[PDB]
């Protein structure tokens, strides 16, 4: 796989999840939640992608399922996340805005253990 | 939800990940891999059943399907750590040790953000 690459995805998910700790709730407009959004499905796809690539090079069948469940807990994290913004938009409140802090830790968790595995010294 | 063994579970997942980070690779047995396996998959289990009952409860739609994307995330992260706890059993090495570790961080942040969902002031 690409180091520098996947490197910046990671960066661009922590970069968009710090926008809805950062962002008070008054300024958490229909149009910055979708910005957030769309820039986190985007490296959630190039990553998504980068690792099938890396899966089609391994010999090793252990890798290759790594990835599969590596990208699948990816997958799940941002979809308990985009439901917590989504709900922000459509019913602001203090306690929905933390459930989105609530819910960016596992998706940032599920990045970076699948670009740590993806860069171990062997792709 | 029993605020009181909701936190009980998390603190159980995040002990029994402590282990794997905590022990050499020299004591990682067959025994005590399977050890903490089973205490995962019972606090997971738990967990599980708990959101359960309160998906139950709860007349909000949004709550009903965060219970159920919080569980999937949880039993996706759940996967990928106990397929390199299994994986370091059958091939042992200081890499597929590290990676145990690299694979905790999602499944204690997925349990830590269903849990944090569960207890807001309104179960």
């Amino acid at each position: 796989v690409d180091r520098y690459r996947v490197t910046r995805c990671r960066h661009e998910v922590e970069q968009g999840c710090a926008v809805l700790r950062a962002t008070p709730l008054a300024d958490m407009t229909p149009q910055l939640l979708l910005e957030v959004s769309q820039g986190l499905s985007r490296n959630l796809k190039f990553l998504t992608d980068a690792c099938a690539l890396a899966s089609d090079k391994s010999r090793d069948r252990f890798s290759r399922e790594q990835f599969k469940l590596g990208v699948k807990c990816m997958s799940t994290s941002a979809s308990a996340l985009l439901a917590c913004v989504r709900e922000v938009k459509v019913a602001p409140s203090e306690l929905a805005r933390s459930r989105c802090a609530l819910f960016s830790g596992p998706l940032v968790q599920a990045v970076s253990a699948l670009v740590g595995f993806a860069t171990e010294p062997q792709f």
